[PDB]
Order: C-alpha cells, then sequence, then structure tokens
C-alpha cells in the first residue's frame, strides 16, 4: 500500500503532486485485476492541471510514501519490482503505446528486491528522461508487490500479484529527438496471467529464479537507479 508524493527533476523537489500532477487515485489500495481498465494508470485516470517541465537527460525521481511524506514507504512484506514506463499523453494510455524505460527486481549481488531498496532509499526511484519528441507525456511508476503472488487473482481475488500504479504527467521541453518514441505495449494486456513473473511464490521459488513481466527495457533507455537524491527532512 503505497503512492507518490510528487517528483525531483535534477534534485530538486517538484512540491506536493497529489490531484496537481499526478493522477492520484483516492487511496494506496492494489489493482490485482489484470483485465481492469485501472491497470492503465490506476482507479483515477484523468488529466489533472499541471505537467512538469523536463529536459532530455534530466533526472527524474518518483517519491512514494505509505500514509505520511517519508514514512515506512511501504510494508516491507511486499518484495517485488519496479519499472518505469513512459508514453505520449495524447494516448491518455489508451492502445499499445507504453515503452519501458526502467526495470529492477531481484539483485544478486545485494540480495534485496527493488522494494527493498526503495524504502531505504526512502521513496525514491529515478530515470534518465529520455531524448524523444519534445511534449507531453505520462510516465507510469509501476511497483508490483509479490507477498500473495502465488496465486493468479484470476483464481483467488483475495490474492495475485499487486500492482501500485501512479501516472505523472510530464512535459518534456529541450530534447534532440535522437530516440524517437516507437510504440509500444498496452495496459490493461501486456500482463497476462502467463506472463513471466506475475505468478511467483516467493516463499518457495528462490527470488534469484525471478524474471519479471515483459516488455523489455527500450534500446533507447537512459537507466535510473534506486537511491535517496533528495533529502525531504531539510524542507
Ligand atoms: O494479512 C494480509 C497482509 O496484510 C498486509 O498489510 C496490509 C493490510 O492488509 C491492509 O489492510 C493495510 O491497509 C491500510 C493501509 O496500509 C493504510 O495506509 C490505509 O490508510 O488503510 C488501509 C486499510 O486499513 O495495508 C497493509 C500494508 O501496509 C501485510 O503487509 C502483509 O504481510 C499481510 O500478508
Ligand atoms: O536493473 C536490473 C534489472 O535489469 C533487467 O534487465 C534490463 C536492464 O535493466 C536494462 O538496462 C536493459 O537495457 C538494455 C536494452 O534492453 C537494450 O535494447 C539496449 O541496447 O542495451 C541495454 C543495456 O543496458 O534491458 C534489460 C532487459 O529488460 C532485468 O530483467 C532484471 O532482472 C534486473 O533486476
Ligand atoms: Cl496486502
Ligand atoms: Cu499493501
Amino acid at each position: 500500500h503505497t503512492l507518490v508524493w510528487g517528483v525531483w527533476v535534477n534534485g530538486v523537489d517538484q512540491g506536493d503532486g497529489r490531484n496537481i500532477y499526478i493522477r492520484s487515485p483516492p487511496n494506496n489500495n492494489p489493482v490485482k485485476n489484470l483485465t481492469s481498465p485501472d491497470m492503465t494508470c490506476n482507479v483515477d485516470n484523468r488529466v489533472v492541471p499541471k505537467s512538469v517541465p523536463v529536459n532530455a537527460g534530466d533526472t527524474l525521481t518518483f517519491e512514494w510514501y505509505h500514509n505520511t511524506r517519508d514514512d515506512d514507504i511501504i510494508a516491507s512484506s511486499h518484495h517485488g519490482p519496479i519499472a518505469v514506463y513512459i508514453a505520449p499523453a495524447a494516448s491518455n494510455g489508451q492502445g499499445n503505446v507504453w515503452v519501458k524505460l526502467f526495470e529492477d527486481a531481484y539483485n544478486v549481488t545485494n540480495s534485496t528486491w527493488a522494494v527493498d531498496r526503495l524504502i531505504t532509499a526512502h521513496g525514491q526511484h529515478s530515470v534518465v528522461v529520455p531524448h524523444v519528441a519534445p511534449g507531453d507525456y505520462l510516465f507510469r511508476a509501476e511497483i508490483i508487490a509479490l507477498h500473495e503472488a502465488d496465486s493468479l487473482y484470476s483464481q483467488n481475488p483475495i490474492r495475485g500479484a499487486q500492482f501500485y500504479i501512479s501516472c505523472a504527467q510530464i512535459t518534456i521541453n529541450s530534447s534532440d529527438d535522437s530516440t524517437p518514441l516507437p510504440a509500444g505495449v498496452p495496459f490493461p494486456g501486456a500482463y497476462t496471467d502467463s506472463t513471466p513473473g506475475i505468478q511467483f511464490n516467493i516463499y518457495t521459488t528462490p527470488a534469484t529464479s525471478y524474471v519479471a513481466p515483459p516488455p523489455s527495457v527500450w534500446s533507447g533507455a537512459l537507466g535510473g537507479s534506486i537511491a535517496q537524491v533528495g533529502d525531504a527532512s531539510l524542507e
């Protein structure tokens, strides 16, 4: 159970974005139905009044929280991967539009899931803004909590992989467009009951064997991190 509070751009806090530049849902409950319209941008997908200005190459940091800013972030039980996708904003997230910019699942070197490291990072993970066409975009940050994912939601709706999905409205101003954004995958649609990484038993299957759901990270993606960029406590 987690939400995005706001974003940072090059280590500068853009301020509380909830219902302003984040298409915030009404609460921190997960989406679990893989065929739900709620898989696009969570349960209240609508245009919000602001879009955060960035340039290509900026570090864009998402900041998550549980109940209040800079708290425990997400229950430690919620082990799983983190991904970020981008789509042009005029799509409203509909159609074959989502391109993956970032994936982090289980780090064998550290012996930790992405969610475990997100807690240590005070809720913060970042991407480099890609060199796509200037214009308005949706950045879809997705945490998948796997503590109940041994079942399919379609078999037992009390269980299933849990999707914490947050869409930020981002405007890319300066970009040379050296990596034009291709068509991508649909949400809902990209994840199905048979997709690798959706049904996974963390109690019985080693995390060293986990394969995160496709699609693979786009060749145009410039990277990211799970690390505290900004100190919310200094404000
Ligand atoms: O026992 C089932 C699993 O519970 C997980 O805890 C979650 C609770 O089930 C859920 O009711 C609670 O929801 C809170 C939410 O955290 C809070 O932010 C909001 O204000 O109210 C909600 C409803 O009361 O969330 C927790 C997770 O934070 C355990 O983490 C898990 O191990 C356990 O299997
Ligand atoms: O962050 C670690 C996670 O990595 C996942 O693999 C993706 C990498 O994160 C991503 O950097 C890489 O990007 C490739 C790109 O696919 C390719 O087209 C381009 O030309 O070169 C890049 C090399 O940096 O993509 C991979 C696959 O999506 C793992 O899936 C995950 O287990 C791990 O935690
Ligand atoms: Cl839960
Ligand atoms: Cu939860």
